């Protein structure tokens, strides 16, 4: 027979996995889903190809140890990993996950959210993140197509490529105009589009972006302009005319107005003015959710144990060769 293609993808995932299917694609490499025969479940493979790219290393070995490190109910785990029997060989790196039935980004395309999910969800995230931040990891990424959900409406964060020890729709202003309070933007962003089904922010490019931003939060302050910024931004921001902010309640006329007051301190333009993880949980929005006695932290904070952005691709794909040596049949 031989090993399995899709969409031009050669995945040799064979024998253990089997019937494949393909669900997606993009940054991270492509993700298919597949019949485990040990299990007899279906699961997730994402095929990454990182060798040629010293920062596609770095992201795939990040992922690898975080992933294998944390163990919360709202973060994805690795369960298996493939690659080839000999470093020479290995040209792809094969994760295998969890399957879920689909992501926010899916979701809400074709579905409109009760008052009850838009709750139930944002809890399971900022659960999640609450977790992540306890480590000292920053996600840096957070947007609908990372939180996947499962047919009981459980939600999982994946995509740990970009993590750090602590699409651009949903970029803090911060990262635009240069911390964990970057996720929290990104998580605000998340709760508006939940709200409306569409996304707040929808830059066409980095200044488009600024614009959709002042369109709604007004002209940035003195105090919000003080601090360290790019030269250009700043002088860019000081040569727009004055904008009007605009009121989340004329923007989400229908939703909940605890969840607009939480929105409200998510989408700060100062990030030191912006709401942290615990105190966005405590919020009166997620009342009905919140239980701070079965919202586990982290035993201790992640720490890498070499310098991962000085070494060189060939470095990098050693370690990312005596990581996944565990996975190997027979170890
Ligand atoms: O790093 C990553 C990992 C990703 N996935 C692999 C794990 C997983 N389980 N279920 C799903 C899924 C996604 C969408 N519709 C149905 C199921 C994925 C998607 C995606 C992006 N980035």
């Amino acid at each position: 027979a031989g090993p399995e293609m899709v969409r031009g993808q050669v995945f040799d995932v064979g024998p253990r996995y089997t019937n494949l299917s393909y669900i997606g694609e993009g940054a991270y490499g492509m993700v298919c889903s597949a019949y485990d025969n040990v299990n007899k479940v279906r699961v997730a493979i994402k095929k990454i190809s990182p060798f040629e790219h010293q920062t596609y290393c770095q992201r795939t070995l990040r992922e690898i140890k975080i992933l294998l490190r944390f163990r919360h109910e709202n973060i994805i785990g690795i369960n298996d990993i493939i690659r080839a029997p000999t470093i020479e060989q290995m040209k792809d790196v094969y994760i295998v996950q969890d399957l879920m039935e689909t992501d926010l980004y899916k979701l809400l395309k074709t579905q409109h959210l009760s008052n009850d999910h838009i709750c139930y969800f944002l809890y399971q995230i900022l659960r999640g993140l609450k977790y992540i931040h306890s480590a000292n990891v920053l996600h840096r990424d957070l947007k609908p197509s990372n939180l996947l959900l499962n047919t009981t409406c459980d939600l999982k964060i994946c995509d740990f490529g970009l993590a750090r020890v602590a699409t651009r729709w949903y970029r803090a202003p911060e990262i635009m105009l240069n911390t964990k309070s970057i996720d929290i933007w990104s998580v605000g962003c998340i709760l508006a589009e939940m709200l409306s089904n569409r996304p707040i922010f929808p830059g066409k490019h980095y200044l488009d972006q600024l614009n959709h931003i002042l369109g709604i939060l007004g002209s940035p302050s003195q105090e919000d302009l003080n601090c360290i910024i790019n030269l250009k931004a700043r002088n860019y921001l000081l040569s727009l005319p004055h904008k009007n902010k605009v009121p989340w309640n004329r923007l989400f006329p229908n939703a909940d107005s605890k969840a607009l007051d939480l929105l409200d301190k998510m989408l700060t333009f100062n990030p030191h003015k912006r709401i942290e993880v615990e105190q966005a949980l405590a919020h009166p929005y997620l009342e009905q959710y919140y239980d701070p006695s079965d919202e586990p932290i982290a035993e201790a904070p992640f720490k890498f144990d070499m310098e991962l952005d000085d070494l060189p691709k060939e470095k990098l794909k050693e370690l990312i060769f005596e990581e996944t040596a565990r996975f190997q049949p027979g170890y």
